[PDB]
């Protein structure tokens, strides 16, 4: 129904932090901040997986050394 | 616009990776799958940030571990 439109509306304005209790933000605005909004987070999602490639990568780096200096401690 | 208006819950459609782009979706549910949307990348959001929590706290481990190494080996 159109309960449920507004309803809906309303829900996905509250998930952007930009709109979100803003009781004077209006459909078009809602949909084109969302898309937005779901880019962005997408851009933060790429850099903490860069962020976890880095540290996988120094954590294999540090494990061979400590492999090597296990093996040279005499 | 209403043509503004059609393009924009079309453009959200379109980010959205449940809705196929070329199918036409009721309005509100593009709106109930893109919040849907959103709330899932937020929770993976805190997935990824507790994964290089943990990174780090091992990589420091490790570090800790070389040092001692090279303090106590000969
Ligand atoms: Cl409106
Ligand atoms: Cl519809
Ligand atoms: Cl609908
Ligand atoms: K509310
Ligand atoms: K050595």
């Amino acid at each position: 129904r159109r309960n449920e439109l507004k309803r809906s509306f309303f829900a996905l304005r509250d998930q952007i932090p930009e709109l979100e209790n803003n009781e004077k933000a209006p459909k078009v605005v809602i949909l084109k901040k969302a898309t937005a909004y779901i880019l962005s987070v997408q851009a933060e999602t790429q850099k903490l997986i860069s962020e976890i490639d880095l540290l996988r990568k120094q954590n294999e780096q540090l494990k061979h050394k400590l492999e090597q200096l296990r093996n040279s401690c005499a």
